[PDB]
DNA sequence: CGTCCATGTCTACTAGACCTGGACGG
């Protein structure tokens, strides 16, 4: 449900219908709160891209496709238990709330969003989501320069561990990543986030690991898209011989060490 | 049977609220 994740995810969606045509319209469960997706086409391609914690997937009639339609773009958010996953059309995975149907020649499949607890979104219209900094994967120059210009924002008053979960400066970095981020660099997770900022402009640094991080984590690869190259990846979060406590809002920061100054 | 925990926002009067379910305890 972070970044690599996400990107993962996209990637998913784009290898797995490089060779398939959809058609018809773009169902939704009755209990999804999200809205109805007006797009029907007896001939389109899926595909996708990922920006920080958000995923883009575009749906593309073929040339002479009917209902006339125009390329539609939609943007979804994930929340703590969204996938996408490719089934067979009459073995859909409970909680399947959005999905997109294979036309015909061969197997009849459908692409679904799959969320369980119902946290994930989705939008009409395709654009990103306003405030949300720059993706720390794929945009990671911007990401370091809007973090640094910005400093002054009341959010580097908060703990470092805190202010690593505000998707307007660290798209994509989640609980996960916060954990094993500040491990890397020893630095306790209530150290004050403008102070560990400065120091920085304005060996690796703590910008610099919010891209090489998550990177890693997207090679490994996996994710769905092999939960034990991961859990063999993670140094930190939840692991044993680790501290833990709650942040402000109650979520769980994992470390070594030092809990920092602002510890509560 | 029950309590607690989970890769996130979202919304409204920080502190719930939104949701299912697996692990575990009695």
């Amino acid at each position: 449900p972070e970044g690599p994740e996400l990107h993962l995810a996209s990637q998913f969606v784009n290898e797995a219908c490089r060779a398939l045509v959809f058609g018809g319209c773009v169902e939704k469960s009755s209990v999804s709160r999200n809205p109805e997706v007006p797009f029907e086409s007896s001939a389109y391609r899926i595909s996708a891209s990922a920006r920080g914690k958000e995923l883009r997937l575009i749906l593309s009639p073929l040339p002479g496709a009917q209902p006339q339609q125009e390329p539609l773009a939609l943007v979804f958010r994930f929340g703590m238990s969204g996938s996408f996953q490719l089934v067979p059309r009459e073995e859909l995975p409970r909680h399947a709330h959005l999905r997109f149907y294979t036309a015909p020649p061969g197997p009849r499949l459908a692409l679904c969003f799959v969320d369980i607890r119902r946290f994930g979104r989705w939008d009409l219209g395709g654009k990103w989501q306003p405030g949300r900094g720059p993706c720390v994967l794929q945009e990671y120059q911007q990401f370091r320069e809007n973090v640094l210009r910005n400093l002054a924002d009341k959010a580097f008053d908060r703990p470092i561990c805190e202010a690593l979960l505000d998707q307007r400066f660290f798209n994509g970095i989640g609980n996960y990543l916060r954990a094993e981020i500040l491990y890397r660099l020893k630095i306790p997770p209530f150290e004050k986030a403008r102070s560990v900022l400065e120091a920085l402009q304005q060996n690796p640094d703590l910008l610099e690991l919010c891209h090489s991080v998550p990177k890693e984590v997207v090679q490994l690869g996996g994710k769905g898209y092999d939960f034990a190259a991961f859990r063999a990846w993670l140094r930190c979060y939840g692991m044993p011989g680790m501290s833990s406590l709650q942040d402000r809002h109650g979520r769980t920061i994992w470390f070594q060490g030092d809990p920092g100054p602002l510890a509560p």
